[PDB]
């Protein structure tokens, strides 16, 4: 099946086509039918298998646009590094053109990021230390999050962000949809499924 | 998503609708895009999940009819018991009435089944012991199999069919699509996935 065969808004498909993307990768073709229906899932696949779109397209499809100034984000994506936060934000901006995506990460001051969050955001893509910093400061508001994504959960474990991640997830509404992506599925990932997800289906691309 | 969103022929859709079926179950929803494109999958699931239509629909869609006398089967489904073979064959006929489906199982005479295989078959749903007997005899020729399904692999393991199942898969062409259903993915199932499947996607709903 091609992207056009999936229940995706015309504007999203147009963006996909423009970016040279027509046919889902295996993780995408298996995950989208469930993720687009609002279901929780765990995606286990080598990096470069197309994991980002498997959660970006659900975020894009689920969220309607909003022009309301200072609005709080309706999606949160956590990633272990600044490099990945920038990459994921780029991709999500590109397939959710109707959404404002704000990236937050270390290696710079607070001022520009706070200014962005104050203006309003529909999705935030963040490293967990910086996100928790802003949560504590009152500038990142997670009370309206409808979709939470943990991207590379095993790297977030290996960089030591367990408490930050759990703290962030705990500040989101339990009504949310949660997607967890992790190449390996260590003990921590399993704890997260139990404690933060709703009967998620596991999709694992082997080889 | 609805069944009509998937690349299924209108007669198939009409039949599902006739039975009140419009909305795929989780395992069907996740499996069908890949299964209908000929890709290998492992479904971690038991009865109650809708796993049967997850492999029956791709068979029904893939295989055109043929009236060729003596023709060899193009789909093989292995199951642990007579009971399940009868159930699966029934469901395969329900969605693919254009295909000759032959159930092969123990606890009965050879004659009927051997006759049917010699006359020609499009799909065979078999228990592994009797299937291997027919393979040995040349009665069951697997050289044209396009889809191989291992239904309830844990039960096949628990009954002692590991050797028969491996040998039957070893006799099909590696170009085939293989779909494996195993509730617990024991070590044997992992062995099968490595030896007999190609980059399988695992879908666990239980
Ligand atoms: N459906 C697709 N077709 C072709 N390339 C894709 C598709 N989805 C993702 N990619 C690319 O796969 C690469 C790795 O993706 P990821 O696993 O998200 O890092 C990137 O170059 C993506 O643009
Ligand atoms: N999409 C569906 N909607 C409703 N019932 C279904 C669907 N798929 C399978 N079933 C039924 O679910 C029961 C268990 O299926 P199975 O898990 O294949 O043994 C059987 O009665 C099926 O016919
Ligand atoms: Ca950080
Ligand atoms: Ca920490
Ligand atoms: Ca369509
Ligand atoms: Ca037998
Ligand atoms: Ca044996």
């Amino acid at each position: 099946m091609e992207f056009k065969d999936f229940p995706l808004k015309p504007e999203i498909l147009e963006a996909l086509h423009g970016r040279g993307l027509t046919t889902p990768t295996p993780i995408q073709a298996a995950a989208l039918p469930l993720a687009l229906e609002g279901k929780d899932l765990i995606g286990q696949a080598r990096t470069g298998t197309g994991k980002t779109l498997a959660f970006a397209l659900p975020i894009a499809e689920r969220l309607a646009p909003s022009q309301e100034r200072g609005r709080k984000p309706r999606a949160l994506v956590l990633t272990p590094t600044r490099e990945l936060a920038l990459q994921v934000a780029s991709e999500l901006t590109a397939v959710a053109p109707h959404l404002k995506v704000v990236a937050v990460y270390g290696g710079t001051g607070y001022g520009k990021q706070k200014e962005a969050l104050l203006r309003g955001a529909d999705a935030v893509v963040a490293t967990p230390g910086r996100a928790l910093d802003y949560l504590r400061q009152g500038v990142l508001d997670l009370s309206r999050v409808e979709v939470a994504v943990l991207d590379e959960a095993d790297e977030m474990l290996s960089m030591g962000f367990e408490e930050e991640v759990e703290a962030l997830l705990s500040a989101t509404p339990p009504s949310r949809q949660t997607l967890l992506f992790s190449a390996t599925l260590p003990s921590w990932a399993k704890r997260l499924a139990e404690r933060y997800m709703k009967n998620p289906v596991l999709i694992n691309v082997i080889k």
